[PDB]
């Protein structure tokens, strides 16, 4: 009854580090986890790498080991990320939970509707939507600003971009189309990318997901960076554990949630990975 778990790098929720050679073994804070790795970029041979896994979704899935009484084998996601459906199939971690190489998907992993129609989620427990970091400065109301509405009214014309592929640009694309063909020449790789070119005068928004964009102003060095609510009510939702449709686990998983949230133990978690120094 060894559950296969699949996860996603995306710290503070999680974060991969290599094993010690020397044991192998993954110790501290973290658990094993091992990801699928090709040989070469002409085909899909590979092995699986042994690596080690923490954050805080992983201390969520531990407390959830132990609490509900399972063993699980952590894996980490090869094809997409959080979850897109693409050509019309699922990948990422939705798809590992679609297509039932996965029991459970626990990560920075967004509940939403599209989503829900393939997989049950949990019962969310990270608050998280669709919010907008600037430079520490910069001033915008949320994303119905006359900057987003009408970025051609100022100098340079307004730069904001998201991620691509993350239900952030999905949720625009599905709503605004203009604003989502006009974001998309300002796509950023990733996070990291978009505050570097925040902080240095590159770009002037970056839209993405709330709990990771709250985390990161909480934690800049210098404090330079500010997040603001979107105003896209609509997004609003939460972190959500992903498993197959009609799952007979999602009782046992919400009962633990909830558990933990009335015990404080939710709480110790959340002052242990997520909250911030820098004042607003
Ligand atoms: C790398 C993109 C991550 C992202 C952007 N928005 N949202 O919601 C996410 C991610 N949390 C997701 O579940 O798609």
């Amino acid at each position: 009854n060894h559950l296969s778990i699949v996860t996603l790098e995306e710290a503070p929720f999680v974060i991969v580090e290599d094993i010690d050679p020397l044991t192998e073994t993954c110790v501290r804070n973290t658990v094993p986890c091992r990801k699928f790795v090709k040989i070469n970029n002409s085909t899909n041979e590979g092995m699986n790498v042994k690596k080690c896994c923490k954050g805080f979704c992983i201390d969520i899935l531990k407390k959830l080991s132990r609490t509900v009484k399972f063993t699980y084998d952590l894996y980490l996601v090869t094809n997409g990320k959080h979850g897109k459906k693409v050509n019309n199939v699922w990948n990422g971690m939705i798809g590992e939970v679609v297509y039932q190489r996965a029991v459970m998907a626990v990560g920075s992993l967004t509940i939403n509707e599209e989503r829900s129609e393939v997989v049950d989620f949990s019962v969310p427990f990270v608050e998280t939507g669709i919010s907008v970091m600037v430079s520490r400065g910069t001033q915008v109301t949320g994303l119905s600003d006359k900057k987003f509405q009408r970025p051609h009214d100022y100098s340079p014309p307004f730069r904001f971009g998201t991620v691509p592929n993350g239900s952030t640009e999905r949720n625009i694309r599905n709503n605004y189309p203009y604003m989502h063909q006009y974001m998309t020449r300002f796509n950023q790789r990733g996070v990291e990318d978009a505050l570097v070119s925040l902080k240095t005068g590159k770009l002037d928004a970056f839209i993405y997901d709330a709990a990771v964009l709250n985390y990161k102003a909480g934690r800049d060095e210098g404090c330079k960076l500010v997040t603001i609510g979107s105003g896209y009510i609509f997004a609003t939702t939460g972190y959500g554990i992903a498993l197959q449709k009609g799952s007979p686990w999602k009782r046992q998983i919400d009962l633990a949630l909830l558990q933990f949230v009335g015990d404080g133990e939710m709480e110790e978690l959340e002052t242990l990975w997520l909250t911030g120094i820098c004042h607003a």
